[PDB]
């Protein structure tokens, strides 16, 4: 997880949010 990627970080939605 960075910069540019910090997107497809919430795309993957792992916990997504709260």
């Amino acid at each position: 997880g960075g910069l540019r990627s910090l997107g497809r970080k919430i795309l993957r939605a792992w916990k997504k949010y709260g």
